[PDB]
RNA sequence: GUUUGCGCGCCAUGGGCGCGCUCUAACGGGUGUAAGUCCCGAACAUGCCCAGGUAGUGGGAAAUGUAUAGCCGAACAGCAAGGGUGUCUACUGUGAGGUGGAAUCUGAAGGAAGCUGUAAGCGAAUCUCUGGUCCGACGGACAGAAAUCGCAUAUAAGGCUAGGCUUCGGUGAUAAGCUGGCAAAGAACAGUGAAGUCUAAUAACUGAAGCAGAGUAAAUGCGGCGGAUAUAUGGAGAGAAAGAGCGUGCACCUUAAGCGUGGAGGUCUCACAGAGGUUAGCCUAGUAACAACGAACUGUGAGAAGUCAGCCGAGCCCAUAGUAGUGAAGAAGUCUCUGUAAUGGGGAUGGAGCGAAGGGGCGAACAAUCAUAAUGUCUCGUAUUGCAGAAAUGACAACAUCUGCCGUAACCAAUCGGGUAAAAGGUGGUCAAAUCAAGCGAGACGGAAAGGAGUUGAUUGAACCGCCGUAUACGGAACCGUACGUACGGUGGUGUGAGAGGUCGGAAUUUCUCAAUUAAGAGAAAUUCUUCCUACUCGAU
DNA sequence: GAGAGCAGGGGCTATGAACCTGCTCTCATTTCTTTTG
């Protein structure tokens, strides 16, 4: 039956929209996305009944047109009932969830005083897996063989199907979590698991790895998986600290995720980009957006004012670099109401860019303001407007 | 389409090789056959230091100037022949046009071999040693090339900017260079500053190594080797060594804005004829040119403005033109020494030739594209086999799993000693399974289906970035530039900008027609995209 | 304006780094050209 839900003209065209929307690379048999409509239209029952026959390819980086359209398909009809089997505390590849959930859940366990937080990361998963103990799995929850014959020889031979089956293999970690009686979150194969004390964390811990190793036979990687404090624990992008008032554990983005911003940043802003300065201003603020939303929900006011102050800086080296000449350089400072003695003084100190850009008459005439009536957004005030 | 940028000729105020005359170290001495060369003797004025941040006097160590004949002339100021304008005014031509004034810009990095006065800089054979800089192409530094070696270099080597931390801590002056947060180069100013050399005197009153970070790039950095170095490159040691100015000779050699002179091809104007249109009379164009409207085209003569930008282009065609110009002070040809990567340079004969300019066509060659008997396998059996689950009975008290401690200072965060599967504990018993057995696979082992392991031609190469060698000139030695400076030779790299006009060609959309007044079928008017052409207007070099 | 420091808090991973407030403090520039992306 449960082929027959894959194989309803409902969900094959739900799963051709999601292709078409993904427009993802072609594959091996080199079918465009666009092409699917006419193949679909041409081998509707020639697709349903070699699925059906199980006769059919999956196939053999990134999955054919054809190969991910079916895997979509297995995907949209199995992500529910295993979503109502899941635990509360998985966010990863899930309907409706999201990283800030799981900070967000973290630190009000953390708040709760499960201080001592025990890192286990899972190493090389599809890799790692056998496929017999995980498809006995999928057995144990689906009993109609042809999604069982399907399903061996996709993994035999991403898209939405891999990453349903990878929380289908770590939904038994998270029901032995429950069974333990330990607090923790899991995104999608990181989990942290909050507990009190040091001793407690460690036994934790190599219980953990040996359930692993045994029971669910992955195998857990010895350099990142760890034990450590708060203040060490990085997850989803986010970094931890402790607020100074014992009421809150505080999220806080996390160096490397501040790091690859500012990367992003200085690329969206380079001098030499031959783009005009409202296009880079423009995708500078689209970054804006993406970032500050992924990070709202942490603490990082002095960090948005500091990145705020170093996006001006160097989009007024952008500006004066565009400028690029002295009498242009002058000409431009005259009209944003520098006087001309200063002006002309600046405009033959041109070179020297960053230094020019750093202060006075440049930091006058390209001002807060102008910037931000030319189209420039605040990280700041986008930050206190989304909290 | 970037003031100019073409051919040919002339001319040094440019450079060589000679001849002369004069001058050469503040002012004097010496030393000496011989002094411009080597040595010796003052003052004044700055630089620096006697400091506490200054002045003002007293003092003093190195350094510089007055103060070598002389050279040069700023990114210094002024003058300035000329050039441009779609600005304005006059005159003259029938017109294309021309000439003269004002106004404004310009007078440039390549010949008025422009002119005048500076600031600053420089300023003496040769040898030896040494610092710094530059070069050994281009190319993220491969490939290709005639075109250094090795290493490294974009989740950014490296340089630089502002701080922090940990250790330490007084001689200074000359002085090329280096750096000032980076595309590259210069000039300016500021801070430093290599190599050595020189000094390390006097007296007072009134900053270094490192360390991790942060920020900042149109990318080269470090080391070796070889070479260059008159911005008269910084110095040290030798050196009785040359340097400068003026004049004058050489059938001396060269030069893009100087002087003279040529401008085809296209474009435009006028006058005659023919061909036309319209009312013997008048016109022959215009829309940038093609195209299309239009009667507006064709000859002949007379004139006017005017050329002159490498990118695949040897060579041939048109016309100035076999003319100007060069050639007997000796051409072409031939022979012979040779050089480069390539372009060349001598000689000896020979006796006359050689031979331009702008613009269009055609085009060899080159580059890019375009065309011309197993395994395995489908379906059978054979023995197995991977991973679920349930359970007749045995073996035993240990197996997991979750909660973080002990004492002491009269009172704990290894705040004080010890430990971190440390105390005290909870929680669920732990496996071994005879038997039975799911679904999906995996290999074997055989038996039959099949199945098999260049030529030639066409299109395109629109434009652009350069670098390198020689010659020849400049800004500004080098480096960067002057249209790749230009000319001639070599080499890589990028790829077809917008508007407008045409093609209104090909394909799509709206509406008609055919099909049958049926189609996501075909044709037509319009529209859009698109192939292609046009410096016509810009933009880029 | 962009960039620093200080304190100035408290709690815990306690003689450190986190954050969010302030003060409070500096740095002010070649009055010139040239050439390609
Ligand atoms: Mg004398
Ligand atoms: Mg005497
Ligand atoms: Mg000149
Ligand atoms: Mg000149
Ligand atoms: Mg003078
Ligand atoms: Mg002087
Ligand atoms: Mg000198
Ligand atoms: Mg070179
Ligand atoms: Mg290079
Ligand atoms: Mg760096
Ligand atoms: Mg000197
Ligand atoms: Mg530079
Ligand atoms: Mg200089
Ligand atoms: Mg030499
Ligand atoms: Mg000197
Ligand atoms: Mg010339
Ligand atoms: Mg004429
Ligand atoms: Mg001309
Ligand atoms: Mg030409
Ligand atoms: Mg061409
Ligand atoms: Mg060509
Ligand atoms: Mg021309
Ligand atoms: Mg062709
Ligand atoms: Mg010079
Ligand atoms: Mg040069
Ligand atoms: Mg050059
Ligand atoms: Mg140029
Ligand atoms: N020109
Ligand atoms: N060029």
């Amino acid at each position: 039956n449960l082929m027959e839900q894959i194989l309803s003209s409902d969900n094959l065209n739900r799963a051709y929209l999601q292709v078409v929307r993904n427009k993802g690379a072609e594959g091996v048999d080199g079918m465009k996305y666009t092409e699917l409509k006419e193949h679909l239209a041409k081998n509707g029952e020639t697709i349903k009944g070699q699925l059906r026959t199980r006769k059919y390819k999956p196939q053999p980086g990134v999955p054919t047109v054809t190969d991910r359209f079916i895997q979509q398909a297995i995907a949209q009809v199995l992500t529910p009932i295993y979503e109502e089997q899941f635990h509360d505390h998985s966010y990863g590849f899930r309907p409706n969830r999201c990283a800030q959930q799981a900070i967000l859940t973290a630190l009000n366990i953390m708040n709760d005083g499960n201080d001592w937080i025990v890192d286990i990361d899972l190493e090389k998963f599809f890799d790692t897996v056998n496929h017999d103990k995980l498809m006995t799995l999928i057995g144990r929850t689906i009993k109609d063989g042809d999604v069982i014959s399907i399903v061996r020889k996709y993994l035999v031979s991403g898209g939405n199907l891999s990453p349903l089956l990878a929380n289908i293999m770590l939904n038994e970690l998270d029901k032995e979590m429950e069974k333990r009686g330990l607090n923790f979150v899991r995104y999608a194969d990181d989990c942290i698991i909050m507990v009190g004390s040091e001793m407690s964390a460690n036994r934790v811990m190599r219980n953990i790895s040996r359930f692993i190793e045994e029971k669910l036979g992955l195998k857990v990687n010895m350099t990142k998986s760890k034990v450590d404090r708060p203040s060490g624990l990085k997850y989803l992008g986010f970094g931890f600290y402790f607020d100074p008032r014992a009421h809150q554990f505080k999220a806080k983005p996390h160096a490397k995720s501040v790091a690859k911003f500012k990367k992003r940043m200085k690329e969206l802003t380079c001098r030499s980009w031959g783009v005009s300065n409202s296009y880079k201003v423009e995708k500078l603020n689209q970054l804006i957006r993406g970032w500050i939303n992924y990070f709202k929900i942490g603490s990082m006011k002095t960090l948005c004012k500091e990145l705020d102050s170093r996006i001006r800086y160097r989009l007024r080296m952008c500006i004066w670099k565009q400028w690029k000449t002295p009498q242009n350089q002058e000409k431009n400072l005259v009209k944003l109401g520098i006087d001309r003695n200063t002006a002309r003084r600046v405009a033959y100190t041109g070179k020297r860019i960053a230094y020019v850009c750093n202060k006075g008459a440049v930091n006058v005439a390209i001002s807060n303001k102008r910037l931000a009536s030319f189209g420039l957004i605040s990280m700041l005030d986008y930050y206190i407007e989304k909290c």
